[PDB]
């Protein structure tokens, strides 16, 4: 009865995996406030409260469809196509060392 979408990110500092469900309100401003907050929610938990939690925004976004089993570009207001899975890209700041994991609930850095 419910329609669902998934959102994730790639930064050598924060690597996140989240699950989101739509009842009867499919808008695009819905994806950018959810994903940009996923990364900022990782920074705000590490440092205490009352102090700034940096400024984080999305750079390049791609949409994967498991029906044709291939990567396609992000469409707006019609973003829920056959559930649809999302991955967000951002380049390194320091830590140039290689890493690999990915599991259904979201992961925290060591």
């Amino acid at each position: 009865m419910a329609f669902l979408v998934q959102v994730a990110a790639d930064i050598f500092n924060n690597k996140v995996n989240f699950e989101l469900s739509f009842p009867s309100r499919p808008s695009i401003s819905e994806l950018t406030r959810s994903a940009e907050t996923a990364f900022s929610n990782e920074i705000s938990l590490r440092r205490p409260d009352n102090v700034p939690s940096h400024k984080f925004h999305s750079s390049k976004i791609k949409m994967y469809d498991e029906e044709l089993n291939k990567w396609v570009d992000l469409i707006r207001e019609d973003q829920l196509t056959d559930y649809c899975q999302l991955y967000v890209f951002q380049p390194p700041n320091e830590w140039h060392k290689e890493s690999q994991k990915e599991i259904p609930p979201a992961m925290k850095p060591p």
